[PDB]
């Protein structure tokens, strides 16, 4: 697997049917499938499964159902723990395509409210819980019960209206989904349904959230330090 976007194959990379996953963490894993694009090839897209004592919790499905029942089959094989809960990071396809999937699993979904008003508009299927978020975008507690060390942060309006981020509690990890961008790229990928005023902010204030994580997971790159945090704001400070 050799994909056009996204990272390459590297040591500590282990491949499972079409997917691949890296132990990032010893309760932290991210997950990425793939998704050939005609005449383009392979977009890779990542997302994280953390382990929770007895439990596993998972941000972000595949592109596709079928992608998605393998990352639950690598669960069960490498960790052999049910999944409580899966938090989908906006309403597009590399985040939210295989909800069948999930909810097929009796997995319970959560996802931004906004993301589940979204969702018929996106050809997505919606989470089955919302989430709603403070005006500083902290997430309001009773509505992500039991969520274990996920610390989910609404940052404001980025690579989309609702795009919303995940802190590791008890690791040094946070997930900027597609928000952020890797400290090499040369562009913010796709900005079709972007808000290019409040990017910036949007962009600093997921690392204002989140101050002390060094390792930082995104949607289309291998993770990487803080530098794609800034990267991206000073990428998004010349769209306005
Ligand atoms: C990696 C991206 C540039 S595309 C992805 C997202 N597209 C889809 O999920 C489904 O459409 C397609 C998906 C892939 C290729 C073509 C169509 C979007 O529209 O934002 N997020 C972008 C990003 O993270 O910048
Ligand atoms: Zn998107
Ligand atoms: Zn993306």
């Amino acid at each position: 697997i050799r994909p056009t976007i996204g990272q390459q194959m590297e040591t500590g990379d282990q491949r499972f049917g079409d997917l691949v996953f890296r132990q990032l963490a010893p309760n932290v894993w991210q997950h990425t499938s793939y998704l050939d694009m005609p005449g383009f090839g392979a977009v890779a897209s990542n997302g994280l499964i953390v382990r929770d004592g007895g439990r596993v919790l998972v941000v972000d499905t595949a592109w596709t159902d079928d992608q998605t029942a393998q990352i639950l089959n690598w669960i069960k094989q490498e960790i052999n723990l049910p999944v409580a809960l899966a938090v989908v990071t906006h309403a597009h396809q590399d985040k939210m395509g295989g909800m069948d999937a999930l909810h097929a699993a009796g997995i319970a979904t959560y996802a931004n409210a906004l993301s589940n008003q979204l969702a018929p508009q996106e050809g997505m299927v919606a989470a089955q819980h919302s989430l709603t978020f403070a005006a500083n975008g902290w997430v309001e507690p009773a509505t992500a019960p039991n969520f274990g060390p996920l610390k989910v942060f609404y940052p404001g309006p980025g690579h989309t209206s609702d795009n919303i981020t995940v802190g590791i509690d008890g690791t040094d990890i946070a997930f900027g989904g597609c928000l952020i961008k890797d400290s090499k790229a040369k562009s913010l990928g796709n900005l079709g349904d972007a808000d290019t005023e409040h990017y910036a902010a949007s962009a600093r204030a997921f690392g204002a959230a989140f101050p002390k994580a060094s390792m930082i997971v995104m949607s289309h790159s291998a993770p990487d330090s803080r530098a794609a945090i800034t990267h991206t704001a000073r990428m998004a400070d010349k769209l306005r």
